[PDB]
């Protein structure tokens, strides 16, 4: 009976840590700032144009649509690299193209079989399919559903999916919210499962760069 | 010849650290008791009679019969939830209906094909699948073994085993013994992992409330 | 507007540390010790020429051949163990059968269907496959190569791939290097997943056994 006590008030201790983790979390999503450059509508239609071709033909066609309409916030044909993410026991790939305090644009996706934890969404994130199958496991449900290409999952705020991927999926992801808050989410792995340093390193460098194109265009404008 | 030196008085500094380790855990498991409420039998029976029907329905069944024939110690339907648990690389949901110091009972399955580590702790877990596929490949051996709905897998004291799960795998999981040390193994992903502290907030909270009707009706039944 | 400028310095210190990082994984792994037994050539021909018989009798006829002609260096019978491997998010087990500061040789495979990141490190690592399928993703490709029985995949030094296995795929793998660099991301999920302390004994254990094998062999050659 008493550590059956003492139990229940370590459970009680850890309950309340967690939920004004999360609190805070909420508190700096709503705090943070909403100045947007896109649309996700936008990036959306965009990508489902392109997904009947090649996922390359289409990644090529619209990386320069994006580039054609956002002179100044899409990263140089030099700073374009594939990078391996590691998050909530899946592993895919990104190619950074915007990315800045409230917004980013990359192409995502994965050439094996993989899947796992969405991670809990404290920023809003777009994911058009351009090939491959996406299968989501929202949270409360018994139930899955597949989508293909074409189609467009949007995760709001405070969702936790489990996601899927088949082999050869590919796909343009838009985020938008409180970015750096992601960040931990996407190094999670790869800091206690991966051990990839190099892989941190190219992430936070591609991240790094991109900041400082949007600071560049940002003082372009105005000077 | 120095470096080696120095890497076998390292490996067996890990060895001797981590033999405390299971010896602690072994003598937390021992020592601790064994109050009794369920048997592995009956929550055997009460599935696999009821692993014909569909897995929602077998849910229902049980749940209902299970407070029938133990009233105060199933959680009210205010109290029910689907809770993500990732842990040793797999990802499901588990339903907890009891849960005390020495027994604990849900209900735990996937939508999705996954699978990883089944994890060490001081605890003999029973799983009878309602529904789906349950690959276990257990510690020395070389190949695995398949289980169908109606079976039960038992997973003894000192359980190093592989699961895998097939997409729509439900089943009815009750354990007894040293509950607090499946904890940890149970939120080690959620951690380092996912970084999902809503679903620790979530998980310790149903744990807090399964203790806390145990407790009232214990002290109902000594008042 | 100023926090662009605060993360972007926080990013750089992160920068900084990761590429340290590297360098010195670099600049230990090179100017190492030079010591080699083996050659990936001859445990490759090894396997090759077993890998039509079941992989059982392969294992044994393999470890015959090695124990005669390189006597000194294999475990004994008494000392061999099917251990499970919990790295980058897939599990597999070993079978060690020798391990110095600079090679080392195991029995590798797994019998679920299992996937994650291979592991940077400075050490060539080259696997010929018994059994089974390897599926590798290298890195920056958006395409991954299968691989059979008789095929032998080298993982460069400093690579990263992701790397996927069917169930009953089954492979001999001789690492070259830098040996103790791996050893973190050998662990790395047993500490922060799977919990499971008596296989890190296991593990460690199986590791001094080979070193103090090879340690006795050396003495008595000089001696």
């Amino acid at each position: 009976s008493v550590d059956t006590m003492a139990l229940w008030l370590g459970l009680r201790a850890v309950l309340v840590v967690a939920g004004l983790a999360v609190l805070l979390q909420l508190i700096r999503g709503w705090l943070s700032s909403k100045s947007y450059v896109f649309n996700r509508e936008e990036i959306a239609r965009l990508a489902k144009e392109h997904s009947g071709l090649d996922y390359e033909v289409a990644f090529s066609k619209i990386i320069v649509e994006l580039r054609k309409k956002h002179p100044g916030h899409i990263l140089q044909d030099e700073d374009l690299q594939w990078v391996f993410v590691n998050a909530g026991g899946w592993m895919g790939s990104m190619c950074l193209l915007h990315a800045s305090l409230t917004e980013y644009v990359l192409l995502f996706g994965t050439a094996v079989d993989t899947g796992g934890h969405s991670g809990r969404y404290w920023a809003e994130i777009s994911d058009t399919i351009l090939s491959g199958t996406f299968r989501q496991w929202k949270e409360g449900t018994t139930k899955s559903e597949i989508f293909y290409p074409g189609d467009t999952i949007v995760h709001e705020v405070g969702e936790a999916t489990s996601v899927q991927w088949s082999s050869g999926t590919w796909m343009v992801e838009y985020g938008r919210g409180f970015i750096p808050s992601t960040l931990a989410f996407a190094l999670a792995d790869t800091i206690f499962s991966t051990q990839d340093f190099l892989t941190l390193f190219y992430t936070v460098k591609v991240y790094s760069k991109a900041l400082l194109l949007e600071a560049s265009t940002h003082l372009s404008q105005l000077g």
